[PDB]
């Protein structure tokens, strides 16, 4: 299949990226040097992720050496919970461009449907340990992310981590000026998601897949967690066709009609990840993975959960 997705803002999104999160800034110049170099032309980044300038260092060099034209990339980032005010949202998605290199982003995601008290903590936190609020709500940050596109900043915006009644929440906006064009969510063979990513289609909203391989480096990962990579049912289906087990988790959500963004920084994996192109998970293999749904998240957080718009 085809390698991009057409937007409900006209624009096409390459079906599959490099995430990075959790590349170590010292890794990750090279990491998307490589990815670049191998045909990666999407890369899903975070302010939040504190390695966004590392990132810039490797985009700018490889348009510097006319690898790629700025017009085939695609650059991702989010909009961090602390910066949920009227007065912030530029000056954050300015910092993610500067640190970037870049005039404009193809997509700028509000990266959880939860606003955090501003300051210099990413996750300001009450004597108790929960998090401080913003009173901020999310339709007045969506108005805020229309203002980029208006701008010039983005070319398009999005939602992340946003559940069926926030998604609607945001398409019934009175006086909604540009619809999300992409909720990013977690997604995987544990974690199907097969009514909310209905919902998003089915509005135009194209989904993208975080975390398909099921994050085996998240820092709170625990012994006893299920593994996607290990998991000998999947690696049936992986030897069947001749790949690796990562390579059908990535194919997975490609034949969802998702976006899907595995993270590594390891060349042989960057490489590895992008040979996806040229096979074809059978309709019976696809329900078969869809099958291993346990409602198992790698992202949640438990110093949120009683924030009023924590989204699970
Ligand atoms: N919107 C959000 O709230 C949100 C949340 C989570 C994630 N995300 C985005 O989604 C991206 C992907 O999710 P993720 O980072 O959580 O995890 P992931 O992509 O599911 O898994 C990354 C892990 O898998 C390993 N790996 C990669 N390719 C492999 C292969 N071919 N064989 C074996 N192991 C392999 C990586 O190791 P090495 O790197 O050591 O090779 C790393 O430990 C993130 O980086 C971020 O960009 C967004
Ligand atoms: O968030 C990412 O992209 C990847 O994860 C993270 C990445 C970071 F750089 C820092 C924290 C997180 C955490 S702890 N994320 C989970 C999380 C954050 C906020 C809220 Br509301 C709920 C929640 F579940």
């Amino acid at each position: 299949m085809a390698s991009r997705i057409l937007l409900n803002n006209g624009a096409k999104m390459p079906i599959l990226g490099l995430g990075t999160w959790k590349s170590p800034p010292g890794q990750v110049t090279e990491a998307v040097k490589v990815a670049i170099d191998v045909g990666y032309r999407h890369i899903d980044c975070a302010h939040v992720y504190q390695n966004e300038n590392e990132v810039g260092v490797a985009i700018q060099e490889k348009l510097r050496e006319q690898v790629v034209k700025r017009e085939e990339l695609f650059i991702v980032s989010k909009l961090w919970c602390t910066y949920h005010e009227k007065g912030l949202v530029k000056g954050a998605c300015q910092k993610t461009l500067s640190d970037l290199k870049l005039d404009y982003l193809d997509l700028y995601l509000i990266h959880w449907p939860v606003g955090f008290k501003p300051g210099k903590e990413f996750f300001p936190l009450d004597e108790s340990g929960n998090v401080v609020p913003s009173d901020t709500n999310i339709l007045d940050t969506w108005a805020a992310m229309e203002e980029l596109v208006d701008e010039g900043l983005v070319k398009a915006i999005g939602i992340s981590n946003f559940n069926h009644l926030q998604v609607e929440m945001i398409l019934n906006k009175p006086g909604l000026k540009y619809k999300p064009a992409v909720n990013q969510i977690e997604c995987h063979p544990y974690l199907t998601q097969e009514k909310l990513i209905q919902y998003c289609q089915s509005k135009g909203i194209v989904v993208t897949a975080y975390s398909p391989l099921g994050s085996p480096d998240r820092p709170w990962a625990k012994p006893e967690d299920p593994s996607l990579l290990e998991d000998p049912r999947i690696k049936a289906i992986a030897a069947k066709h001749n790949k690796t087990t990562a390579q059908v988790l990535i194919r997975f959500p490609m034949q969802r009609n998702l976006v899907v963004i595995p993270k590594s920084v390891t060349p042989e994996r960057i490489a590895e990840n992008f040979k996806v192109f040229d096979f074809e998970l059978s309709s019976q293999d696809m329900t078969t993975l869809l099958s291993y749904n346990r409602n198992w998240r790698v992202c949640a957080l438990l110093s949120c959960t009683s924030h009023k718009d924590y989204p699970f």
